[PDB]
């Protein structure tokens, strides 16, 4: 019977890249507790891992073994909304690296999109937000975040070791991700 990985918090590690990113169109996050990412999955629904958080949710999409986090390179945000990030077990965890990467590949690739702000809808099994980066940068980006649970597995022996953060409040399907004011700023970096 396999040993699963075992997720860190990560909000402290996180918060500054995160709201360096959004910064006057866009509100700061702050942290968000357990209890309150609890209640916000239960409320779309969403009740499995029991009790579910930021690192119950890295260490479900890592997978259960900690001897091949084999789930952890295809992770993404079709279960459980907001930004994931796998990377590779025999790497330093940097959440300024890897929130940083994942802002830069998630803007170009929507930049690159027949996405527009106006008709343009969240929607993870289709482009543009199929892309994980693309799908990050909207949660990243969201109006409707007002706070963020970072978590990351930390003890993967082989496969990629998972960075999930969780936003309050989630896109869901069909949310419209940006203001064209905001999309417009966004062209203007």
């Amino acid at each position: 019977t396999p040993t699963p990985p075992q997720a860190d918090e990560k909000t402290e590690d996180c918060l500054a890249i995160i709201n360096k990113l959004r910064s006057d169109l866009l509100g700061t996050l702050a942290k968000a507790e357990d209890t309150e990412v609890t209640e916000s999955l239960k409320a779309i629904k969403i009740e499995e891992p029991a009790s579910p958080t930021a690192p119950k949710i890295a260490v479900t999409l890592a997978g259960s073994n900690v001897d091949t986090c084999e789930s952890g390179e295809g992770a993404n945000a079709k279960k459980y909304p907001g930004l994931v990030i796998p990377f590779p077990h025999d790497t330093e965890f940097n959440c300024n690296a890897l929130i940083q990467a994942t802002y830069t590949a998630g803007l170009d690739h929507l930049k690159q999109s027949n996405f527009e702000p106006s008709t343009g809808t969240y929607d993870v099994e289709n482009a543009p937000f199929n892309n994980v980066n693309a799908s990050n940068v909207a949660f990243l980006l969201s109006e409707k975040s007002k706070k963020v649970s970072c978590a990351a597995t930390k003890d993967c022996k082989a496969g990629h070791d998972v960075l999930f953060c969780y936003f309050i409040d989630p896109l869901r399907k069909e949310d419209k991700p940006f203001t064209a004011e905001l999309y417009n700023a966004l062209w203007g970096l």
